[PDB]
């Protein structure tokens, strides 16, 4: 019985021109039904709708999985040893 997406929850995130990516939500005004997401790896944010995210732990069989992209796979690093911790 899902709810809505959190503060700390675990994601991966679809952008255009990139894979399934390592992601947090963010703390916060916010766009209409956009979350600010916390990309792990590159530490960059961008706000992003419900379409574009990806729960962690049901995805992560499938996105979870390593790439050449620059942070991408210290970002799986950090979702899987370190989700909650300051990247900044």
């Amino acid at each position: 019985m899902p709810h809505a997406f959190k503060p700390g929850d675990l994601v991966f995130a679809k952008m255009k021109g990139y894979p399934h990516w390592p992601a947090r939500i963010d703390d916060i005004k916010p766009p209409p039904n956009k979350y600010p997401i916390f990309f792990f790896g590159t530490h960059e944010t961008a706000f992003l709708g419900p379409k574009d995210l990806f729960p962690y732990d049901k995805c992560k069989d499938k996105y979870g999985k390593p790439n050449k992209r620059k942070g991408f796979n210290e970002g799986l690093w950090e979702i899987q040893n370190n989700p909650h911790a300051s990247y900044s």
